[PDB]
C-alpha cells in the first residue's frame, strides 16, 4: 500500500527564492503591503505637477466631446421609464434571435406592434439584469419579470412599432459593434483597419472561459487556433508590436484548471498552449495569457516558466502575460517575470492591469475563512500598487515589454511622465478595452497628441457568447469608484479626478488600513463570536506544512475507548480501517458493553447536580476553549477525518470549521439566554451519524453540555476515533469526565442508553428508520414528573433542485456536481433529484455528463481526489442494488469508470440516473447517485407538489433569474433549508441554521436559536425571537370564546396570539454576495388530544396562534364544546376518529394524567410517517401554567440562502471603494 499522504500535494517544481516571495505575500496584511508601494510610486514634485496638468487636459477633452448615449436618447425620445427601457431592450434581444430580417420585420409589424407580444415571444427577460446595467447603471441580481412584462405591454400600447424599431436597431448596434468588435474574427479584423491607420493596434479575445467539459475545452482550442490563423494572415509580417495579437484564458483550455489538478494541468493544458504559441510564433504575432482568479495566479506561472524555457519557441518575443495590480503579490510576480525574461532571453510582454474579479475575491475569502484577502480592499491602494509596479516595469524595458492597460486618465498621465521623453515603438505601450477607451486614447495616440501607442483589447463573439465578460465590463463602468463612472458624474470635479493617489495614501493616519466596511473573514459575526478559520489549499506554504502534519497524523496510534466517569472501561476491541483502502489501519476502538452503558447513565445522573451548578458563563467558556483547541489542532484533525471517514481535505476542513462554529455559537447563545430558572433536563444521550463524524457529534454534545446537562456520547460505529478525539478536546477544555462520557459501539449501545431510566433527553441525528425505533422506545417512558422524554431527531432527505430555462447552465452544473457528488453523496443535504425544464434539459444533461467524467475518484489522501469512498461494503451494496434496479427498469445510467486502485476500498462511481417520474424513488439512497427528471414549465406547480409528496423536507434548491418563479416556488415548497442560485449543501452555523420537517426532522434546527431551549425544562426567550403579527384565525377564535362566555380562555387565546413568534422574518449576518434569511412559519396540522373543554380551548389557542390547522381526537367526546365556530376557524378544524388515516401531522398536543399521556404517546408513535414533536400537560398544569404548551415547538423554522452575486457581480460592493 502507498504510505498515507506520501503524495498529498507535491508542487509542480521546487519553489525558487523568487517564487517563495510571491507566496509569502498572498494574504499579507494591507498595512504591510502599502508602505513599500508608496515608496516605489513616489515621483518628484515637478513630475506630479506635470502629470496633473496632462491628466486635466485629457479629462477636459473627454468631458468636452462626451455625448449622450444611444439608449439614453431612446429613453428620452419615447419618455420611457427605466423598466420600460429594460423591457424594450430584452424584446429587441429576442427579436434579433430571428435570423431572416424580413421575417423579423413581419413579426414586428403584424404581431408585436399590434398587441399581444406574449402570444408570439424562455422568458423574454432572461438577460434583464444585463440590460438593467445598460439602462440604469445598477445591477439587480434577479429580474422582476412581472414588472418588465407590464412595462413592455405599456410601452408597446403607447408607442407602437416605432419604439420597437428603434429598440431593435439600438440593440443590433450595441451587440454587434459596441460590446464586441465583431461577431467573428474576420468581421473584427475588417473593422480594425480604421483605427490601425490612426496608430492603434489590437489584441483579439475570442470570448471564452471556464470550460466545463472536455468538449468545451476542445471547442475553445479550435476557436483560438482558427483566430490565430486569421490574425496572422492579416498581420502579414507587421510583427508583435505594430501588428495584432491574441489573448487567451487558461481556464478555457482545460475543464479542471486548478492547483488541486496541477498534474493534469501540466500534462494536458500546457501542450495545448504550446501548440497555440508555436502557431503564433510562425506568424510572429503576440499571444497573451489573461489573468483570472487569485487562486490561479501561481499555477499559471508554472506554465509561463516552461513555455519561456522551451527551445521550440525560441526566436519569438510575442509571449505575453497579465499581472493584476489589485493583488498583493503583484510586485513579487513582476520580479519573478523579469528574472524569467532575463534567464530565457524572451522579452516577455507584460500587461499591467488593475483586475477584473474584485467582488468575487472578497466573497471567496470570506466563505473560506482565510486570514486576509489576496486583493486590496481600498480602491486607492490598487492605484498606488499600479503606479509602483509601473515604475518597476519602466526600469526593465530592455528585458520586458510593458503594456499599461488603463482607462484612468490620472493613471495614464502619471506613467506617461514617469516614462520620460525617450520613446520608440517597442519600448512600451498603453492598452484599452474596445468600446470603452477609444475616447481617452484618441487624445494619446498620434503625433498631434502624446505620440504613444495603444493596443485595443477586442472581444469577438456572438450575442450568446458575450455573457460573463459583458457583466464584468458593465459592473466596471457602473461602480461608484470607477474612473469611467466618475468622469461622467457631474458632481465629481476635475480636481478630484486628478488627485494623486500616492500622496493621498501617504497622508492617511494609518497607511494601508483595510476598508472600514469590509469585514475580514474572522470578523464576519462582529462582537457575537469569532468565525472559524480555514486553510488555503492553493498556498504552497500551506500545502507544505499540511503535508507534514497529515503524514504525522497517520503515524499516531488513534484509539477510542468507553470513557466512563470512573475512567476507561474494558470491552471488545477491533481495528478501524480506512474506507478507501482497508489495508490502512487507522486505529483501534474498544466498544461499550450494554452493562457499562447503563452504568454510564447512572454515573451521569449522580453527577448531574455538580454540572448544573457550573454557571452558564463558565460552561460556555469551556466550549470556547474547546473551539480554540480544535482550531489549533485542525491539521491533525484533518488527517484523521480524511482516513477514518473517506473525506477529502476540503471537506475535512469544512467539517472541523463546523465543529468550531457549533462550539462558539452555542457558547454565545448561552451567554445571551440561560439563567437560574432554565433548569437542565438531566442526562442527555447524544447519538450521532458517521458522515459528519466530528461536526454533528460535537454540535449535539456541546449544546447539551452548555445547557447544563451531563452527556452520554454514542458515536457511529463507523467513526469512533475522531469522536474520541473530540471528547478528549472537550475534556481538556474543562468539561469534567462525569459530565461527558464516551460510549463507542453500534446501535445496541445507543438503544441501551435511550432505554435507561435516568435518560432525560435524546438528541439523535441519523436515518429516519432508526429515529422511528428510538421514538418507539421513548413512547414507553415518562419523566419522573410524568411527561414525555424530549427527542430531537434530525433525519434523512430526498432533496430536489429545480432549474428553469433562465438559469445559467455552467452555474447549474457546478452546483449540481458539488451538491450531488461531494463526499460521494454522503451528505444528508445532498442533491438527490435534479428537475430540469424540458427546453434546456438536453443541453444541461450533456454538460453535466461531461463534467462528471472530469472527476477523480480514489483514496482521499491526495489533493487531486474529488470523490472518496462510501463508508462500508454494506453501504456500497445497498447503493449498487438501487443502481441496478433502476438500470433493470431501462433507465439511462451514466457512470464514471473507476481505477483499479479503488478495489482495496469500498467505492461507488458518481452516477446519473434519468427518471420518468419522481414517484420512481422510494427511500433516501445515501450515495453518489443523482436522479434527473424533466418538466414542462406549466407543470411547475405540480412538480413542487411532487417534491413535497415524498414526505421529506430537508434541503431544496432553485436556479432561476425570475422573481415570479422565486416567489411561486419558495411559497409552495415545504423544506427547512432553501437555496437560490447556489449549491444546496450549506449549513453554516448561525447563518443557515440547518434542519428540516416531515420525514427529515422534528426540529428545532441545529445551529439555530431555538436549539438550546429544547435542552432545558423551561425554555428561554431566544435573541430576536418575537413577532408583531397576530394570526387572524386566533383572533376570530378569541372572539368566539368571549361570545360563548369563556372569558379566561379568550384572554389566554389573546395572550397566545401575542406571545407567538409566527411571522418572525430576519436576515442573518454572513458573507458578502449572499442574503441569508430565517423565518418562522406554521408547522402544519397539529393533532389535538384533549381531555377537558378548557384543555381543548387552550390547545386550540396554542395551535391557532402559531398558524396551524388542527385535527381533534373525536374519541374525546368534546364535539359539543366547539359549536357554531366562525367559518375562518372551522376551515382550520377537523375531527379525527382514525388518526393514522388523517395524517401526516406536524406535531401533537396532549392533555391527561400520566398514564393517559403514556397511552397516547404510544398511539402517536404508531402513526405512519414522520416523527411527531409531542407536548403533554395535565389538566391542572394547563390551569396553573400559561406556558404548559410551549409555542416554540408549534412553529417551523425555515432558512433561505440566496446567492446575490449569481448575475455576475455584487451590487452592494459596487458602492464600496
Ligand atoms: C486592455 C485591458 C486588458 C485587461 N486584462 C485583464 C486580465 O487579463 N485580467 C484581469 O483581472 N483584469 C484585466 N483588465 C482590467 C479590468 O478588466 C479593468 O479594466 C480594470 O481593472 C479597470 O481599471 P482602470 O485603470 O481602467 O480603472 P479604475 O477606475 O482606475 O480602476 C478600477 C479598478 O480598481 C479596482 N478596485 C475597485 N474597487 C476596489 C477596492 N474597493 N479595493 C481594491 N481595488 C479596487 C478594480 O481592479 C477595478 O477594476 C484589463 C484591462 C484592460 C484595459
Ligand atoms: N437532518 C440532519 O441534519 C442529518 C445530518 C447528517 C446525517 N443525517 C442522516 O443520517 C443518515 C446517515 O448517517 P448514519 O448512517 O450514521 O445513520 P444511522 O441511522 O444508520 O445511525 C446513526 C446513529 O444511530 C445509532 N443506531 C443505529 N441503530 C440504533 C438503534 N436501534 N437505537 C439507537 N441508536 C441506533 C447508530 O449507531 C449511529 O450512532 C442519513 O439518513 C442522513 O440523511 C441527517
Ligand atoms: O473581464 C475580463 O474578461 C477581463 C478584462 C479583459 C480580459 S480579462
Ligand atoms: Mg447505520
Amino acid at each position: 500500500a502507498p504510505a498515507p499522504f506520501a503524495d498529498f500535494a507535491p508542487p509542480v517544481r521546487p519553489q525558487s527564492t523568487l517564487r517563495r516571495a510571491i507566496t509569502a505575500a498572498y494574504r499579507r496584511p494591507e498595512t504591510e503591503c502599502l508602505p513599500p508601494l508608496v515608496e516605489a510610486a513616489t515621483q518628484s514634485k515637478e513630475i506630479r505637477d506635470a502629470a496633473a496638468s496632462t491628466a486635466r487636459k485629457l479629462i477636459e477633452a473627454l468631458r468636452g466631446k462626451h455625448s449622450g448615449s444611444g439608449v439614453e436618447g431612446l429613453v428620452q425620445e419615447y419618455s420611457l421609464s427605466s423598466q420600460e427601457g429594460v423591457a424594450l431592450m430584452c424584446l429587441a434581444e429576442a427579436l434579433l434571435r430571428i435570423p431572416d430580417t424580413a421575417t423579423r420585420d413581419a413579426l414586428i409589424r403584424d404581431k408585436i406592434a399590434d398587441g399581444n407580444w406574449k402570444s408570439h415571444l424562455r422568458s423574454l427577460f432572461v438577460n434583464a439584469a444585463t440590460w438593467g446595467l445598460v439602462v440604469t447603471g445598477k445591477l439587480t441580481s434577479t429580474v422582476n419579470d412581472r414588472s418588465l412584462a407590464a412595462a413592455l405591454t405599456r410601452l408597446i400600447s403607447r408607442c407602437g412599432e416605432p419604439v420597437i424599431r428603434r429598440g431593435v436597431d439600438m440593440a443590433m448596434r450595441m451587440m454587434g459593434e459596441q460590446f464586441v468588435t465583431g461577431e467573428t474574427i474576420r468581421e473584427a479584423l475588417k473593422r480594425s483597419k480604421e483605427l490601425e491607420e490612426k496608430g492603434f493596434s489590437y489584441s483579439y479575445d475570442m470570448l471564452g472561459e471556464a470550460a466545463t467539459t472536455a468538449a468545451d475545452a476542445e471547442r475553445y482550442y479550435r476557436d483560438y487556433e482558427s483566430a490565430i490563423h486569421a490574425i496572422g494572415k492579416a498581420s502579414a509580417g507587421r510583427g508583435i508590436y505594430e501588428g495584432p495579437g491574441i489573448s487567451i484564458k487558461l481556464s478555457a483550455l482545460h475543464p479542471r484548471y486548478s492547483r488541486a489538478q496541477a498534474a493534469r494541468v501540466m500534462g494536458e493544458l500546457l501542450p495545448r498552449v504550446k501548440a497555440l504559441a508555436l502557431l503564433a510564433k510562425n506568424y510572429d504575432i503576440g499571444l497573451n495569457i489573461d489573468a483570472e482568479e487569485a487562486d490561479r495566479l501561481e499555477l499559471s506561472l508554472d506554465l509561463l516558466e516552461v513555455l519561456c524555457l522551451d527551445g521550440d519557441l525560441s526566436g519569438w518575443n510575442g509571449m505575453g502575460f497579465v499581472v493584476q495590480a489589485y493583488g498583493k503579490r503583484c510586485p513579487f510576480v513582476l520580479d519573478f517575470i523579469i528574472d524569467l525574461a532575463r534567464r530565457s532571453g524572451r522579452r516577455i510582454m507584460v500587461r499591467l492591469v488593475k483586475g477584473a474579479y474584485w467582488d468575487a475575491e472578497i466573497k471567496r475569502a470570506q466563505l473560506d475563512g482565510l486570514a486576509d484577502f489576496p486583493v486590496f480592499t481600498r480602491k486607492i491602494h490598487t492605484d498606488v500598487s499600479y503606479i509602483a509596479c509601473a515604475a518597476k516595469l519602466l526600469a526593465a524595458t530592455d528585458v520586458v515589454f510593458p503594456q499599461f492597460a488603463t482607462h484612468n486618465a490620472q493613471t495614464l498621465a502619471a506613467i506617461y511622465h514617469m516614462a520620460g521623453k525617450d520613446f520608440h515603438v517597442g519600448k512600451y505601450e498603453f492598452q484599452c478595452l474596445h468600446g470603452m477607451g477609444e475616447p481617452l486614447y484618441e487624445e494619446v495616440v498620434g503625433r498631434g497628441k502624446l505620440d504613444r501607442p495603444c493596443r485595443i483589447y477586442a472581444p469577438v463573439g456572438t450575442h450568446e457568447t458575450l455573457l460573463a465578460y459583458l457583466v464584468r465590463r458593465l459592473l466596471e463602468n457602473g461602480a461608484n469608484s470607477s474612473f469611467v463612472h466618475r468622469i461622467n458624474d457631474p458632481k465629481v470635479s476635475i480636481d478630484e479626478l486628478i488627485a494623486d493617489p500616492v500622496e493621498v495614501v501617504r497622508a492617511m493616519p494609518v497607511v494601508g488600513a483595510k476598508h472600514d466596511r469590509i469585514a475580514l473573514p474572522a470578523e464576519l459575526f462582529g462582537d457575537a463570536r469569532t468565525n472559524s478559520a480555514g486553510l488555503d489549499l492553493s498556498n504552497e506554504e500551506t500545502l507544505a506544512s499540511l503535508t507534514e502534519a497529515l503524514r504525522e497524523s497517520a503515524a499516531m496510534k488513534w484509539t477510542a475507548l468507553p470513557q466512563l466517569a470512573t475512567g476507561p472501561a474494558a470491552g471488545e476491541t477491533r481495528t478501524v480501517l480506512n474506507p478507501g483502502d482497508h489495508r490502512d489501519v487507522v486505529g483501534s476502538v474498544t466498544e461499550t458493553s450494554e452493562e457499562d452503558a447503563r452504568r454510564a447513565v447512572r454515573l451521569a445522573a449522580d453527577a448531574a447536580p455538580d454540572w448544573a451548578a457550573v454557571p452558564p458563563s463558565e460552561r460556555a467558556a469551556c466550549l470556547d476553549r474547546a473551539a480554540e483547541l480544535m482550531q489549533a489542532r485542525m491539521p491533525t484533525l484533518l488527517g484523521l477525518i480524511i482516513r477514518e471517514a473517506g473525506k477529502s481535505a476540503l471537506n475535512a476542513i469544512a467539517e472541523v470549521r463546523e465543529a468550531i462554529d457549533f462550539l462558539r455559537y452555542y457558547a454565545e447563545q448561552t451567554r445571551r439566554t440561560l439563567g437560574p430558572g432554565h433548569g437542565p433536563l438531566g442526562p442527555i444521550v447524544c447519538i450521532s451519524p458517521w458522515n459528519f463524524p466530528l461536526a454533528i457529534f460535537t454540535g449535539q454534545i456541546a449544546a447539551a453540555l452548555v445547557a447544563g446537562n451531563p452527556v452520554l456520547a454514542k458515536p457511529a460505529e463507523e467513526t469512533p476515533l475522531i469522536a474520541a478525539e473530540g471528547v478528549r478536546i472537550l475534556r481538556e477544555a474543562g468539561i469534567p469526565a462525569s459530565a461527558l462520557q464516551l460510549l463507542p459501539g453500534d446501535g445496541r449501545v445507543g438503544a441501551a442508553l435511550v432505554a435507561a431510566a435516568e435518560t432525560a433527553g435524546v438528541m439523535f441525528t441519523g436515518s429516519t428508520e432508526v429515529a422511528r425505533l428510538i421514538q418507539a422506545q421513548l413512547a414507553d417512558r415518562l419523566s419522573p414528573a410524568g411527561r414525555p422524554i424530549p427527542l430531537i431527531a434530525e433525519t434523512g432527505g430526498q432533496n430536489a433542485m429545480i432549474v428553469d430555462s433562465s438559469a445559467l447552465a455552467e452555474q447549474v452544473v457546478g452546483d449540481v456536481i458539488t451538491s450531488a457528488f461531494d463526499s460521494a453523496g454522503q451528505r444528508c443535504s445532498a442533491l438527490r433529484v435534479l428537475c430540469l425544464q424540458e427546453d434546456v434539459a438536453d443541453r444541461i444533461l450533456t454538460m453535466l455528463k461531461g463534467a462528471l467524467h472530469e472527476l477523480h475518484i480514489g483514496r482521499t489522501d491526495r489533493l487531486s481526489v474529488d470523490v472518496g469512498p462510501v463508508i462500508t461494503s454494506e453501504a456500497k451494496d445497498n447503493i449498487e442494488k438501487h443502481i441496478e434496479r433502476m438500470r433493470g427498469l431501462g433507465r439511462k445510467v451514466e457512470q464514471i469508470g473507476l481505477a483499479s486502485e479503488t478495489g482495496v476500498g469500498t467505492f461507488v462511481p458518481p452516477t446519473i440516473i434519468e427518471l420518468e417520474k419522481l414517484s420512481d424513488l422510494q427511500r433516501e439512497v445515501f450515495g453518489p447517485v443523482l436522479h434527473v427528471i424533466r418538466y414542462r414549465r406549466d407543470d411547475l406547480d405540480r412538480l413542487v407538489d411532487d417534491v413535497n409528496a415524498t414526505g421529506y423536507g430537508l434541503t431544496f434548491g432553485l436556479h432561476t433569474r425570475l422573481d415570479e418563479t422565486i416567489a411561486h416556488v419558495t411559497s409552495r415548497i415545504k423544506a427547512g433549508n432553501l437555496y437560490i442560485n447556489r449549491n444546496i449543501i450549506g449549513a453554516v452555523v448561525g447563518v443557515q441554521p440547518f434542519g428540516g420537517r416531515g420525514l427529515s426532522g422534528t426540529g428545532p434546527k441545529a445551529g439555530g436559536p431555538l436549539y438550546l431551549g429544547r435542552l432545558v425544562t423551561t425554555a428561554p426567550v431566544p435573541p430576536q425571537h418575537s413577532s408583531v403579527h397576530t394570526d387572524p384565525v386566533l383572533l376570530d377564535f378569541a372572539k368566539w370564546l368571549d361570545g360563548k362566555g369563556a372569558r379566561a380562555e379568550a384572554e389566554a387565546a389573546r395572550n397566545a396570539g401575542s406571545s407567538s413568534a409566527l411571522g418572525l422574518d430576519l436576515e442573518l449576518p454572513g458573507p458578502v454576495g449572499e442574503r441569508n434569511l430565517y423565518t418562522l412559519h406554521a408547522r402544519g396540522r397539529i393533532l389535538l388530544v384533549p381531555a377537558t373543554e378548557s384543555g381543548l380551548y387552550h390547545q386550540l389557542a396554542a395551535a391557532l396562534a402559531t398558524g396551524n390547522s388542527v385535527a381533534i381526537d373525536a374519541a374525546s367526546g368534546l364535539q359539543a364544546s366547539l359549536k357554531n365556530l366562525p367559518q375562518t376557524v372551522g376551515l382550520r378544524v377537523s375531527w379525527s376518529k382514525d388518526w393514522a388515516a388523517d395524517g401526516p401531522f406536524a406535531g401533537a398536543l396532549v392533555e391527561g394524567d400520566a398514564e393517559r399521556i403514556r397511552a397516547v404517546n404510544k398511539a402517536i408513535a404508531a402513526l405512519p410517517g414522520p416523527l411527531l414533536l409531542v407536548q403533554a400537560a395535565s389538566s391542572g398544569e394547563i390551569a396553573r401554567n400559561p406556558d404548559a404548551y410551549c409555542l416554540n415547538w408549534l412553529v417551523e423554522e425555515v432558512s433561505a440562502s440566496i446567492n446575490t452575486a449569481a448575475a455576475g457581480g455584487n451590487a452592494s460592493l459596487m458602492a464600496i471603494g
